[PDB]
RNA sequence: UUAUAGAGAAUAUAUUCGUUAUUAAUAGAAUAGAAUAAUGUACUUGAGUAGAGCUGCUUGGUAGUGCAGUUUGAAUAAAGGUAGAAUGAAAUAUCUAAGGUUAAAUAUAAUGGUAUACCGAUAGAAAAUAAGUACUGCGAAGGAACUUGUGAAAAUGUGUGGAGUUUAGCCUUAUUUUUAAGGACCCGUCUUGAAACACGGACCAAGGAGAUUAUAAUUAUAGCAAGAUAAAAAUAAUCUUUAUUAACUUGAUUAGUUAUAAUUAUAAGACCCGAAACACAGUGAACUAUACAUGUUCUGGUUGAAGAUAAGCAAGUUUAUUGGAAGACCAUAAUCAUUCUGACGUGCAAAUCGAUGAUUUAAGAUGUGUAUAGUGGCGAAAGACCAAUCGAACUGUGUGGUAGCUGGUUCACAGCGAAAUGUCUCUCAGGACAGCAGUUAUUAUUAUAUAGGACAUAGAUGU
RNA sequence: UAUUUAGGUAGCUGUGCAAUUUGUUUGUAUUGAAGUAUAUAUGUGAGUAUAUAUAGAAGAAACAAAUGAGCCGAUCUUGGAGGCAGUAACAAUAUAUGUAUAGAUAUAGACUAGGGUUUUCAAUUUAUUGAAGUGAAUCGGUGUUAUAUAAAAACAAAAAAGAUUAAUAAUUCUUUAUUAAAUUAUUAUAAGGUAACUUGAUAAUGACAGUAUAUUUCAAUAAAUUUAAGAUAAAUGAAUUAAAUUUUUAACUAUGGAUUGUCAUGAUAAGAAAUAGUUAAUUAUAUAUACUUGAUAAAAAUAAAAUAAUUUUAACCGUACCUAUACCGCAUCAGGUGUCUUUGUAUCAUAACAAAUAUUUUAAAUUAAAGUAAGUAAGGGAAUUCGGCAAAUUAGAUCUGUAACUUUGGGAUAAAGAUUGGCUCUAGCAUGCUAGAACUUUUACUAUGUAAGGAAUCUGACUGUUUAUUAAAAACAUAGCUUUUUGUAUUUACAAGAAGUGAAUUCUGCCCAGUGCAUUUGUUAAAGUUGUGUAAGCGAAUGUAAACGGCGGGAGUACUAUGACUCUCUUAAGGUAGCCAAAUGCCUCGUCAUUUAAUUGGUGACGCGCAUGAAUGGAGCAACGAGAUUCCUACUGUCCCUACUUACAAUUUUGUGAAACCACGAGACAAGGGAACGGGCUUGUUAUUUAUCAGCGGGGAAAGAAGACCCUGUUGAGCUUGACUUUAGUAUGUUUUAAUAAAUAUUCGAAUAUUUAUUUAUUAGAAUAUAUGGGGAGUUUGGCUGGGGCGGUACAGCUGUUAAAAAGUAACACAGCUGUCCUAAGGUAGAUGAAUGAUGGAUGGUAACCAUCAGUUUAUUAUAAGGGAAUAAAUCUGCUUUACUUUAUGCAUAUGACUGUAUUUAGUAGGGAAACCUUGGCCUAGCGAUCCCAAUUACAUUCAUUAUGUAUUGGGUGAUUGAAAAGUUACCACAGGGAUAACUGGCUUGUAGCAGGCAAGCGAUCAUAGCGACUCUGCUUUUUGAUUCUUCGAUGUCGUCUCUUCUGAUCAUCGUAGUGUAUAUGUUACGAAGUGUUGGAUUGUUCACCCGGUAAUGAGGAACGUGAGAUGGGUUUAGACCGUCGUGAGACAGGUUAGUUUUACCCUACUGUAAGUAUUUUUGAGUGAACUUUGAUAGUACGAGAGGAACUCUAAGUGAUGACCACUGGUAGUGCG
């Protein structure tokens, strides 16, 4: 046969890999206030980011809700805590929305970073100093505490209201985002390029669930699937 | 010009260059003599090695013959290694590993010489050289013709002579030979069977296919013979005859050996020409496909969603304007390819021409630059496209790849003359053994003998 | 001394001729060698010798030697030259005197890619030779970069006119300018305005989407004026052409205190209008606003300034010419190729015409046929056809008017009507647009351009895309819906990877037994330790079907009929909501209604559905479609049935001048035999213009291509998987791993294991074992066969028949059997009337047991069949293990293994008194090599244990004298085969068709007017079979259209004869092939069945007549859909839709044309008696009545055929409007 379309999809993107911004937050020993500057908008990421000034210094930021050019943050471990300032995990009460959570301390950010997606925390336990945090998967994670967060919903709001009525529409989404449109069902491919193809009738004539078990070039359909259907 | 010179060239129908035989100059090498320089003390022995366990390659090496990865890793001459089945033990032989150098006898191109039972311009190298040239391919690469005198055949022109219009050419017999009577389908080839409506062949010249080598055997000839011989080299072995047997136990005997020639068998490109394929090493995105950067992209009409203003009737509700949204509607230039199954169909053209059709601000069209390569790329998916080639592109090598299968195979006369049947076979388009044939040889009561016969006698059988 | 022998394919042996070179001997030649061309002699023949002509330098013979040693063929290799043939196919403007007067076709001009002297001139005839020609501080490159090699179109210091040359000119020359760098002369270091700001007085940017509307800057039109030009037989308030001169708004500041603008949306207490003022007005590629977006619209090098002057200061490379007859397609090719500019009329444009500019020289004609284009048609209007394929009708603009349905937006420009010129005026205001009125005519968008309309069904939601070159679609995509994996992402869950269905509305039923997937607590390798112990995986349990998939059958029960209800086999569950002879129903052209004169078609209903059915999605149509199908209206040469005109090729002339094909073709036919369809062979019948010209497609099984269909080959390739053998990747053990201290557990002070803490290590790996593993890699996938496949094994053994009186012998011929059974069913000694029948005997019977007599093989002998045995080879009783060990040989049987079975030398045993018998079954069947493994007996080496050898058995190949092995190809390839199928032909006639002989009976009695049972004998090649003789280096399949000819087994028409013939109307038989046999609906049809009509719609052949005559509907390559089968690639004589039809110019045949005049005769060939009907005969003959003819005589008509233009109709580059 030949080289499917999953593997050549991943070469392809070592040879021109997709590049955005990864916005990081420095990291300061006393509270400082910071003015907001201008807002602005990236190619592949739909919310839009901040340029905030901290010390004759611009960074870049992502902007939470309510946000004006010119207000005034302030930035620290004991900040007061109120909308777009940034804080340590420990001072804020239980119930809050917080978007960006660093692993570890002195670093950047790593978890909610998208627009109109946000965390909640459920309680603080003073016994080995660890909070546990709502994820927006779903799932409860432990934190350790005297990690630094910024405080407030992310922007944006919700895109998916609107469908692309048109195909037209989706044409731009995924041209902007580098992924592959439009995309062909595999039982419509000859029995060289994919597995499932051939044929007298479209159908599989194979079972879809496939173990993680196989190597790498043979997985393809529902991978390791606990569950299949509608529950009711 | 007799000759230490009769090797060979050149001129014309007796002369020269050379051969033969002698010297000189320069460079290099070796041997010997004479002279100049020079001579003290020296007790070293090879470690992350050798060897074991697991694992892979190599050799004739069989249970390592040799090498390497990983784990482990000794003794120092009162010591260590080896001795053609395995391990353990013992005697007898014989050697001392893990550091270094080394002439001669040996193998073969570019470059220059000397010879020959080799070819003589479709031969010999691709090239008697303005030849690796002219010319072709995007590229890796491919790659010819032509000497000087004589003037054959195929195919034509002019002149003279002759027959008839109902019959090409050939054989026999005839001085009615440019006619008469008899005979006579076109050759080669597979085939039970060919003039066949079975295949190849329009015509002339030149070229063109069982030769060479190794190992065996039979026949003819030559030298010596209980022995036979040009092995490498310089001025021994082998066969008669391994005497049998697995071995022990045992054992005389068919004139040979070395060469020359013809035939047969096996292996070498192997009588000549012919596949679809496989591996190794390389070249292409100028056509066409996709992503990224930068530029360019003619003109006229139709319809009427939000938003806004007024005038009526009385929380609102009718009428008239303004406004110009949409993967809305229609045409020219530009683009594509539904139908006539129109034209053309050794074409204008290796995909064109005419009428009729579809298409319009976009998921469009197009120039240039960078990225993607053949068990690989690109794909709104038809196995489509990747330089007129794609269900695995193109160029060179292994390569004169293998063919139980089609085709061809070159001079005369004389003697002799077949099978299409039995058994075994992954055997049924093929092989081997048996049968039928040919050639040569020795010998006579195996004529006191034989017979695809008859007669006399003794019998078998179940149509 | 052949009085005896002599043919011969495949094949074997002997004697001889030809060519090139080598050693020795003998000889020739310039008064002429070798070669070549004609004769003569000689040899049975391969061949040789001589003579004459030509040419000019070397060659011959004998005895021996070495081979690249003798051509008609290979679709053989290279060169030269024929026929067809001067044939096909292409090119062909006028002038009596000209560097001109006319005609004709084509839009034209600049930068880049490509070309490279083609440029210009001279001389000689789109050629040849020779000279000359390209001038840069400001026109390109050289510079910066596109997130470790990128721009002649992105960014960047600066110029224009006017003339010169045979050819260069933003480059030479004249005139007026600009930039940068080096040297000179001179100098402000700040003023002014309340403010916005003005003047020498620095620190700015390169730099960035698309669409709509409003400005009318320039420019251009239009007008006026001034100089000039060209024409008219005439006439015209003065025409036509050329050059120039002219035709307030936006920000900001100061007062002010509440209104005000645009074509549209508005602006203002974060200060409106009105005043006073300061800056600018970006030149159409501009300015200001508005609108669309899950798209917000590149980088880097790059900066200073006042006034005047100077310069042998500004380097290197290209600057000719062509834009298609100077590029690419082998070419002076109707194809292809980036950007820009271009005048006049043109009331929306388009189309068309004219300017401008560039090219161009001489055959004929009122006449062919058949072609490629363009026109017109009386009457009928789809009757033609698979199908209205092709053509025709409609159309612009203004005014009325507009339905069912609906996803409320649409449908809609629906459909259906009416009007349109020219000239003279009137009326509005926005001043070039719109309404109305009068007069007039061979009546008005129509030169060019410009929608036929309506009613239904199946399928896809829509805009979009696709097999460059036979398929544009119902296929692909799409939004919408759903499932799944990941919290250690250069990117961070409203994100990033993997799959299925296909807009909206309404729904999405049951099953976890099978296969997969997930989660959790019996079997299983190596390495290490004195020894011992511990892995994942497989198996088991629980979930999961918008995962792969599946969703039965039989019996009774309420005048007939049916079964709400009941009983019953099993299973994982037994197709629910819906839908239908649908693109899905074989029987099948299902049943009913309706559409038509007539329907296998269309639409609506019915359902025990061969084989419908729910995201492998079911149901459904509003909008959309060069998708598939049926019916109405209009329209027409598609047809009845064809006719006329023009142009270009063709026919006639000159010039340039080919190809396919060719065994021989010298005239053609009927029958015969033959390799079963001859141009040539055998018997018959026949043509001929002085050697032609133009047509035509019957034949040469015509030409192209070593058949793609089918079969064979111990020949291949693409693809799938529960085929065989393995491997990358990955999971899990063991061993290697920095030191230290401590804790805990397991084994016996010690050995193991687990876990925590510190820093003194921390490049992050290495060596082995087990499992998973079509993601990949190699290779295989028997034979026989009345073609292959499916079925059987006729592929190993045994018996009887075929089988023909010795031995031997075939068929997918006949009837059968075999891979077993037995410690006794083996060995031996002895005894013995078996099976059955008759007559009797308490319970006792057809049949229980006991006696008597008879009893030739009927009984038994393990088994298939055949053979053998009556003091028995059978049944009983006793005793035993010969179901042995060693030397030699034979028979099936052979040229030959393995096997079965008879016989021998010497031992050791059993039965018997002894003679004797015994090496498994009474005889003919139950039969297996080389290599390797296991066992038994002997021995062999310095020593123990082991290994290796010789001998005998067992383990086994059933394809049985013996490889280790699954499919598919419609995407396919190669070598071959008429040794072998699908089509024609040939022999045969079961089947098909057409007739005969005899006479039981029917017919009111009567076999034969007319029929005829049970049986029997034939012909024809017209159905369908059976066989495989000719073709696989090719003979073009079904049906239809057009056209000719032939047969009798006669449908009418003609002549006779029977009758169960009164007339009329029938029916049967004999002679007879002259002439007729005609129109439509449905289906691809042949066949079939209806409507209408007539004198009568007869049966058939000619390669199942006829494709270089036509058409292409089905069948039959590559796209695609449904149903059934298969896990899968795939398959279906089950149903659909779209799919390139080549070549005549040879020979022969056929139609015409081609022999000095003028009058005729004879012979040969063709052709030579079509059919219906009115009136009279006549209401007559004949008949109870009803009814009801004929001979003959007059009047017409249809079908065919030969001519003609007085009348009528069609046509018309002849003629007029
Ligand atoms: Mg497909
Ligand atoms: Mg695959
Ligand atoms: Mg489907
Ligand atoms: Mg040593
Ligand atoms: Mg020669
Ligand atoms: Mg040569
Ligand atoms: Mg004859
Ligand atoms: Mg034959
Ligand atoms: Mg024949
Ligand atoms: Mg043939
Ligand atoms: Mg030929
Ligand atoms: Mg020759
Ligand atoms: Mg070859
Ligand atoms: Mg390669
Ligand atoms: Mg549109
Ligand atoms: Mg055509
Ligand atoms: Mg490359
Ligand atoms: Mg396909
Ligand atoms: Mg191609
Ligand atoms: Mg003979
Ligand atoms: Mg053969
Ligand atoms: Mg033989
Ligand atoms: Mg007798
Ligand atoms: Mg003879
Ligand atoms: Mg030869
Ligand atoms: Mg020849
Ligand atoms: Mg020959
Ligand atoms: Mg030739
Ligand atoms: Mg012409
Ligand atoms: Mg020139
Ligand atoms: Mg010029
Ligand atoms: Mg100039
Ligand atoms: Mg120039
Ligand atoms: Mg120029
Ligand atoms: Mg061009
Ligand atoms: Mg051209
Ligand atoms: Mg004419
Ligand atoms: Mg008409
Ligand atoms: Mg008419
Ligand atoms: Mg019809
Ligand atoms: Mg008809
Ligand atoms: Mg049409
Ligand atoms: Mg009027
Ligand atoms: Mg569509
Ligand atoms: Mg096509
Ligand atoms: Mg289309
Ligand atoms: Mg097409
Ligand atoms: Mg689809
Ligand atoms: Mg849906
Ligand atoms: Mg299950
Ligand atoms: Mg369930
Ligand atoms: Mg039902
Ligand atoms: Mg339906
Ligand atoms: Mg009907
Ligand atoms: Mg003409
Ligand atoms: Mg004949
Ligand atoms: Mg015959
Ligand atoms: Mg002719
Ligand atoms: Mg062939
Ligand atoms: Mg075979
Ligand atoms: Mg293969
Ligand atoms: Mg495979
Ligand atoms: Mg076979
Ligand atoms: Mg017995
Ligand atoms: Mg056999
Ligand atoms: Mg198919
Ligand atoms: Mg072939
Ligand atoms: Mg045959
Ligand atoms: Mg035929
Ligand atoms: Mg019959
Ligand atoms: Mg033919
Ligand atoms: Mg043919
Ligand atoms: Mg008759
Ligand atoms: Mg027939
Ligand atoms: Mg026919
Ligand atoms: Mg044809
Ligand atoms: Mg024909
Ligand atoms: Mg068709
Ligand atoms: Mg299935
Ligand atoms: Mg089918
Ligand atoms: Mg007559």
């Amino acid at each position: 046969g030949k080289v499917t379309r999953k593997i050549r999809e991943e070469t392809k993107k070592l040879r021109n890999p997709r590049k955005l911004s990864s916005p990081k937050y420095p990291n300061f020993p006393e509270t400082t206030q910071g003015t907001v500057v201008d807002l602005v908008h990236e190619r592949g990421r739909g919310v839009p980011l901040a340029h905030v000034k901290f010390n004759d210094e611009i960074y870049s930021l992502i902007a939470t809700e309510g946000l004006y050019t010119g207000q005034t943050i302030f930035i620290g471990d004991n900040a007061p805590i109120s909308i777009g300032n940034i804080t340590k995990l420990k001072n804020v009460p239980g119930g809050m929305a917080v978007h960006s959570i660093e692993y570890d301390y002195e670093d950047g950010g790593c978890v909610g970073m998208t627009g109109g997606a946000y965390s909640t925390v459920v309680t603080h336990r003073e016994e080995t100093n660890e909070t546990v945090l709502g994820l927006p998967s779903g799932q409860k994670k432990i934190f350790s505490s005297e990690v630094r967060c910024i405080v407030g919903v992310p922007s944006a709001g919700g895109i998916k209201e609107k469908p692309f009525l048109k195909a037209s529409v989706a044409h731009y989404f995924n041209k902007a985002h580098c992924k592959k449109w439009p995309r062909v069902r595999c039982v419509a491919m000859n029995p060289v390029d994919h597995k499932f193809g051939g044929g007298n009738h479209q159908h599989v004539g194979r079972p879809t669930t496939i173990s993680k078990r196989r190597p790498h070039a043979q997985l393809m359909g529902l991978i390791g699937a606990r569950r299949t259907g509608r529950v009711k």
